[PDB]
């Protein structure tokens, strides 16, 4: 069987699951920056306010149109006169963003914009890049104190804050990344933002893997689409934090549904369901540099997410990012060493009430792991099922939640064990009180052993609780005194039959 357990048929998604969505306004908690009573389906929402309102201090994005973005001349006038010039050969885009970042001319590597450009597009590409691409995006860019009017909070540690912004303004906003334009997002040894991701661009462009290349496509892919003809839609960013976890041994809920399957991925099977990201706690790891793993792949295929990293410090232990109306602009096949852009995507997602497109993507970063079996330790388990639980829970009626689309999250390169975080994900999911959907990529093997677990567990009516004393006693009796001489889920059979 390609999949067991209950049909994806009868799992929640969105929009048909949601509760009606109470009207868009600005607060205390959350930052709007578009006109509400202008928002009209398939118009091109207006910013809120008309005109730029600046703020340069340490809760807000530091805008690159800022008049205190000095260096005394302005900043936003040299990137002006630098990138209003032709472009007809990669120097020039190098020189262009140099200008600007004089103080990186040395530690900036353009090998990979350079061997792009000059190395694997053919002519006619090329050209379509430097005549109508990278203009178009130049144009967009410097249409930012025009576009993004409103200043962005930083959802900082601990916030509990939204911002909902136009597709539009994230284009511009992005297309602002590309050129390195941001200002303090740079010095390696900076204080400020030093516990926010990269946004700049700028390591894109170094060294000369085969990724790089695929990476550009998949951008330029977008940023040709956005400049074309602008989106219309608008996305959410939340930051959540939770103060009040479940005491695991004392849950007394019962486990949810799981559909398992080896075939399938999270973002096209998991249409408007709660879609994990398997993240870095610098949300969307990365994107922007070298890696090209699952949260990277999303980052890409749907740029919008690349935006997070604007304004989202890194995740504490108990934080999650929501993001809710992210497009997907491209598709592709592999991952890492075989990842390679396909084609351009036409996202058929349905809009809610906000006009964002009916997709949902939660950021959780799963521990890296030194050693295989630290992970048993119950600290570290109860960390992973907090962090899963805060991404999952919507302080909402069950039968409005959506189910969630997740998989092997914190395995491979971070040392999970998948059996252990499928068991995870299954017990958050059921104490959030959300079903689950779990992509195996493959391994056909594991998902006959989840689901013989999960059903296992079921037909004897174990709880959440029931079964994290079980993982206390596999740590207690194999791990703490200990690879372990036996496998988790052989224990758990032994002891529940005993
Ligand atoms: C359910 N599900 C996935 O699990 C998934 N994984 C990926 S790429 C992960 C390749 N990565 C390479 C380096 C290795 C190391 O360095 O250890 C580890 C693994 N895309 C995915 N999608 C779309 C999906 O739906």
């Amino acid at each position: 069987k390609k999949w067991l357990g209950t049909p994806i048929e009868e799992m929640r998604r969105m929009p048909r699951c949601g509760i009606r969505l109470p009207l868009l306004r600005p607060s205390a908690n959350h930052t709007v920056t578009i006109r509400v009573d202008l928002l009209r389906a398939g118009e091109v929402p207006k910013p809120f306010p008309t005109h730029y309102k600046d703020l340069w201090d340490n809760k807000h994005v530091k805008m690159p149109c800022s008049e205190q973005n000095l260096y005394a001349g302005s900043r936003w006038e040299l990137i002006q006169t630098a990138l209003l010039n032709k472009f007809t050969r990669p120097q020039n885009l190098k020189d262009a963003i140099l200008k600007y970042n004089v103080a990186y001319s040395k530690k900036w590597d353009f090998t990979a914009l350079i061997d792009f450009w000059d190395k694997v597009l053919e002519e006619a590409e090329a050209q379509h890049l430097y005549q109508s691409i990278l203009p178009d995006m130049v144009k967009i860019a410097l249409c930012l104190p025009n576009i993004c009017t409103q200043p962005i909070p930083l959802l900082a540690a601990a916030m509990n804050h939204s911002i909902t912004m136009s597709q539009e303004q994230i284009a511009s906003l992005l297309a602002n990344a590309f050129f390195c334009t941001f200002p303090r997002r740079n010095a390696k040894m900076k204080s400020e933002y030093s516990s926010y991701p990269d946004i700049n661009f700028n390591r894109l462009f170094e060294g000369r893997s085969s990724r790089k290349p695929e990476k550009l496509k998949t951008l330029f892919c977008y940023f040709r689409r956005v400049t074309a003809a602008a989106p219309t839609g608008l996305v959410t960013f939340t930051r959540q934090s939770l103060e009040d976890f479940p005491e695991w041994e004392r849950c007394e809920k019962p486990l949810t549904r799981l559909h398992v399957t080896y075939e399938g991925t999270i973002e096209e099977n998991g249409q408007g369901m709660l879609q994990v990201d398997f993240a870095n706690r610098f949300v969307g790891g990365g994107v922007t540099s070298a890696g090209l793993v699952q949260e990277e792949i999303r980052f890409l295929i749907n740029p919008e997410l690349i935006i997070s990293r604007l304004f989202t410090e890194v995740l504490d232990h108990n934080e999650c990012l929501i993001i809710t109306g992210t497009e997907q602009y491209s598709e592709y096949t592999g991952y890492a060493e075989t990842y390679r852009w396909s084609r351009s995507h036409e996202d058929g997602s349905e809009r809610d009430d906000w006009q964002r497109r009916c997709t949902e993507i939660v950021a959780i970063d799963a521990l890296h792991f030194r050693r295989y079996l630290d992970q048993f330790v119950p600290e570290k388990m109860r960390r992973e099922l907090n962090k899963a639980y805060c991404g999952f829970l919507r302080p909402v009626s069950s039968e409005n939640l959506s189910a969630v689309a997740t998989g092997n999250w914190g395995c491979g390169a971070f040392g999970g064990d998948a059996r252990l975080k499928a068991l995870i994900q299954i017990l958050a999911a059921a104490a959030a009180e959300r079903d689950v959907v779990y992509f195996t990529f493959g391994d056909s093997e594991l998902m006959r052993d989840i689901y013989s677990m999960h059903i296992f567990l079921t037909e004897r009516k174990l709880t959440v609780g029931d079964v994290y004393k079980l993982l206390l006693r596999y740590y207690n009796e194999e791990c703490r005194n200990c690879g372990p001489d036996i496998k988790l889920y052989p224990f758990i059979y032994h002891a529940v039959e005993s």
